[PDB]
């Protein structure tokens, strides 16, 4: 036998149903020949796919998580059932294709995630904690974007990277003491998945 190609490469999207079509290897026509695998350069890998023998049809067996890994090497023979006859090989590589599976996660800095002081001294601009938003998928489905709501004597600043909760206001202890917060965060992909945190903020005089 020998395959048709020697590398094949094919997409399939993450989270694809098991028994998806991958693909149809040929290395032969008109049988008597043998497919399997004989190599899985991740053990992962191993799990994720099976082959007919017969035929050479690979279809998805387990569950694809682009944030497991994003690529897959196979290593595929063919060998007629043979007293002497040597094995035909190719390597099937499985792009597996981020979707938007991921709503974005809001971290604070500060040594607790709501236990976050201030003192009603502090001026405009004194940043008093530093928000980090991350998203696990890749491309536009990872790219975040935030927003402070209720309106409130803080602000949002936004770098790239990071952004930094500040001051907006006059402040004092008398007025108003705790606050609650909200963070609402979107991603860019589509459909866009979107997140929010609510925490305190308690004001101190010192
Ligand atoms: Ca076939
Ligand atoms: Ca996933
Ligand atoms: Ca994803
Ligand atoms: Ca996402």
């Amino acid at each position: 036998p020998v395959f048709d190609e020697p590398v094949y490469t094919v997409n399939v999207l993450e989270n694809s149903p098991i028994n998806t079509l991958v693909i149809d290897l040929n290395a032969t026509d008109p049988g008597e020949v043998v497919y399997s695998f004989i190599n899985f350069v991740s053990n992962l890998t191993k799990q994720m796919f099976k082959i007919d023998p017969k035929t050479g049809v690979i279809t998805v067996n387990g569950v694809l998580d682009h944030e497991e890994l994003h690529i897959h090497e196979i290593d595929v023979q063919a060998k007629d059932l043979g007293p002497n006859s040597i094995p035909a090989h190719c390597k099937v590589i499985v792009n597996v294709i981020d979707i938007n599976d991921n709503a974005p996660e809001i971290k604070l800095l500060s040594e607790n995630s709501e236990m976050v002081e201030v003192s009603e001294n502090a001026p405009l601009g004194y940043v008093i904690a530093l928000v980090r938003v991350s998203d696990n998928d890749s491309g536009a489905n990872g790219k975040v974007q935030c927003r402070l709501q209720g309106n409130v004597p803080f602000r949002l600043n936004e770098f790239e990277s990071f952004s930094t909760l500040l001051v907006d206001g006059r402040l004092d202890r008398e007025q108003r003491d705790m606050y609650n917060l909200t963070i609402l965060a979107e991603d860019s992909g589509y459909p866009p998945l979107r997140s929010s945190k609510s925490f305190a903020v308690k004001v101190t005089d010192l």
